[PDB]
């Protein structure tokens, strides 16, 4: 019989597609090494053959996906002021307020794309003409309890068309033509706000302005928008059980565990 | 005669490949409708043809070519345990010490691609075959004082190869190459270590290894890298005054002011 360290330790190796029970009457370590040889496999069939990141190819391709449907590619800092944080009206009664990595006295680590992604709204509507839709892809970091779900460290991308156009069909239309093109099965259910949800799982949340917030970022137009988590796409995509699988790391590439 | 100030205004708005005198009789204030209405034309050109940000598509290329080249692609966590600095080696006596974006007690925001890609070659050279070839892409966070050529927040690339083919030699053809194919002049200058210089900026530091530091990280192999920061890339091939016009930004769209 397994020890359950011993199972966790399988279970490390285990990829979704793999055909092993761990409940058989193999002993551990020979399931171990069967599982060990087929993880270096794995690395080397990605090492001779494509050698790109989970992470690095989906934001490739999604941004290829918005620029391709007319949205400016934005990066923005990932550094932010704390100010920006207080103006999106996230106070001590909101939980986010205690997610925030702070990082000298007046900056923190981007929770969200949206002061940013405002800020580019509110300028580039001097020189745009209508619609002006924008996107970004990157960095954001919150504190979070341990889950299946969450990762303190994640990347988001972070899209909005402001002015003509912005619709809850049109949305609906992004978010849709958007996961059928990654393949990814979802529903979307519903200041107007949807939440794009796979089962339980929280694919995004999106929303439809104008709402009250806009006048503080000198935002007067409507708009609709919508943030997305990559690992949480890829999570779906490769069935991982765990997002750690998807997530910047040292201890998995392209959900294969390094630690052989 | 324009003021220090108004001259700080038009420098803002100024291309580098812009035909204008602020030294002319030409008021300040039709000076700078006219810079105005050129970079509007300039940000709309952008939007309606290619719409990638200077940052994200310089990623891509250089992305694509060392993929190309054999490298496997990494993306690691930004956000590293403090604990990764001291085994660097880098102590109050060392610059670097003083640089540390700290984050909670025992993190910080990584300076220095260096630990992560360590990490990964001592865990994939249980896997791969020799040699091998790795590199990343992606934020680091140092403290610097106001500088035209330093930013807060830039952009890393760190290849590294370990094992058989790690010479001198080897080193400086994969940087000629690669400095080549993105159209960038530079100059070699020379534990071998070596810098890449544009003029008196430096554009990378090169290593050929093995070096005592190894064993810390439980490397025993020879070794050859480099690291390059994107925006002083992008800053030497678009002639950029001042590295802030290819940073992380929300004051410039890829080198163009965006208050407008
Ligand atoms: N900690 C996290 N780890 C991974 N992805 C995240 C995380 N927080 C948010 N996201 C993703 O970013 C999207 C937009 O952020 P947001 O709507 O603020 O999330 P949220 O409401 O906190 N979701 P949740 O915490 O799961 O209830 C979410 O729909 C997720 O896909
Ligand atoms: N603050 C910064 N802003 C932008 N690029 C940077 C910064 N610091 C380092 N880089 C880039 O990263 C490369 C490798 O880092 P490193 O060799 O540690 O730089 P460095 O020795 O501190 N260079 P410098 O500070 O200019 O004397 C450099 O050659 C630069 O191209
Ligand atoms: N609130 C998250 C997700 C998001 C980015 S733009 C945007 C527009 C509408 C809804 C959500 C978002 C954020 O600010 O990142
Ligand atoms: N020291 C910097 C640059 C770098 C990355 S890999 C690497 C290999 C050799 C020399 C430099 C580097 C760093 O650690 O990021
Ligand atoms: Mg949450
Ligand atoms: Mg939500
Ligand atoms: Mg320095
Ligand atoms: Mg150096």
């Amino acid at each position: 019989a397994l020890t359950k360290s011993q199972t966790d330790r399988l279970e490390v190796l285990l990829n979704p597609k793999d055909e092993i029970s761990l409940n058989s009457g193999k002993p551990f370590r020979e399931l171990e090494s069967e599982l060990l040889s087929r993880r270096k496999k794995d690395l080397q069939q990605i090492y001779a053959e494509e050698r790109e990141n989970y992470l690095g190819k989906l934001e490739r391709e999604i941004t290829r996906f918005f620029v391709d449907r007319g949205f400016l590619e934005i990066k923005s800092p990932i550094l932010i002021p704390l100010e920006y944080i207080e103006r999106m009206g996230i106070d001590n009664d909101t939980e986010l307020s205690k997610q925030i990595f702070r990082v000298d006295k007046n900056f923190c680590l981007r929770p969200m794309l949206a002061p940013n992604l405002y800020n580019y709204l509110r300028k580039l509507d001097r020189a745009l003409p209508d619609p002006i839709k924008i996107f970004e892809i990157g960095p954001c970091y919150r504190k979070e309890s341990d889950g299946k779900e969450h990762l303190e460290e994640f990347t988001m991308l972070g899209f909005q068309q402001m002015g003509s156009g912005c619709t809850r069909e049109n949305l609906e239309s992004i978010i849709t033509d958007f996961l059928n093109h990654l393949g990814i099965d979802f529903k979307i259910v519903g200041g107007d706000t949807l939440d794009v949800m796979h089962g339980d799982l929280e694919l995004s949340s999106a929303g439809v302005g104008p709402i009250p917030l806009d006048r503080e970022w000198g935002i007067d137009k409507p708009w609709i928008g919508a943030g997305f988590g990559l690992e949480r796409l890829l999570k779906v995509k490769h069935d991982f059980k765990n997002i750690k699988r998807a997530a910047r790391s040292e201890s998995y590439y392209n959900g294969i565990s390094t630690n052989l």
